[PDB]
């Protein structure tokens, strides 16, 4: 019986509500103050299902802090692009069972071409296969991959948590099959996978950053959560301060 398996199946949030009234036009400023809420909300839950995670309170914690709220976009991008592959087989982008974006929407949400590659990663799953134990551990993973260049306050205690989830990922692969070269194939392919959610993340960092510059402007809301993350931490990475860690480089 794997306990660490059980742990992250435990943890795993419910459903989240988006809060977006579907009988409004799919305008630009309602589509995007939707999203934003959805955001902030599932922000709350990233908080909550990170501190509950195996080794997380380990870490200092301002750190704490800074490592969710670096990491965010990536996590909750690589889910939808779950929730998306399990309920609707790839075809449209489930943000939230009352927000679910079509065609019409991701070009009235102006980010059409970022919702054509959060489309493709959500594909992916289907592609490789994947398990749900493979992605709850690469998302579980995702949470330590990115991070400020000059380090953390605590950045061994870090280094080491960040090891063992890929030695937890590398277990869950291999505990199940036998030929040599099946096991590389694989966690190639994941690490493959895992890096490729990073220029995606990086897209919508831009862009929401530019949006929130230009929110008075546009009749978007961001909620005070979200506001100060993106004008506060965004940057960060935007000027290349904070940086993801990638497997393989690009
Ligand atoms: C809530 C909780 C309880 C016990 C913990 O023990 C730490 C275990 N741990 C660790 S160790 C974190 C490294 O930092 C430390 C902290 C204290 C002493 C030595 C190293 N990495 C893990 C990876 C997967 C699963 C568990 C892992 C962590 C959180
Ligand atoms: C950041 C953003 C609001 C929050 C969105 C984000 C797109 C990716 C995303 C996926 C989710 O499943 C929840 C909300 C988020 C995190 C949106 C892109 C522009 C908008 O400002």
């Amino acid at each position: 019986q794997p306990i660490f398996l059980n742990v992250l199946e435990a943890i795993e949030p419910g459903v989240v509500c988006a809060g977006h009234d579907n009988n409004q036009p799919d305008s630009f400023a309602a589509l995007l103050s939707s999203l934003n809420e959805l955001g902030e909300r599932q922000l709350v839950h990233v908080v909550k299902w990170a501190k509950a995670l195996p080794g997380f309170r380990n870490l200092h914690v301002d750190d704490q802090m800074a490592v969710i709220q670096y990491s965010w976009m990536g996590l909750m991008v690589f889910a939808m692009g779950w929730r998306s592959f399990t309920n609707v087989n790839s075809r449209m982008l489930y943000f939230a069972p009352d927000l679910v974006f079509n065609e019409y929407r991701m070009h009235k949400s102006r980010m059409y071409s970022q919702c054509v590659r959060m489309r493709h990663l959500s594909q992916e799953f289907g592609w490789l296969q994947i398990t749900p134990q493979e992605f709850l551990c690469m998302k579980a993973l995702l949470l330590f991959s990115i991070i400020p260049v000059d380090g953390l306050k605590n950045q061994k205690f870090f280094d080491e948590l960040r090891m063992n989830y890929i030695k937890e990922l590398d277990r869950i692969i291999a505990c199940k099959r036998k030929n040599p070269t099946s096991c590389s194939r694989r966690f190639y392919q994941l690490t493959k996978l895992l890096d490729s959610v990073q220029p995606i993340a990086r897209e919508l960092h831009q862009f929401t950053f530019d949006l929130l510059i230009k929110s008075h402007m546009v009749s978007v809301d961001f909620p005070e959560m979200m506001a100060e993350i993106i004008s506060v931490q965004v940057p960060k990475i935007l000027s290349g301060k904070v940086k993801p860690i990638y497997f393989h480089t690009q």
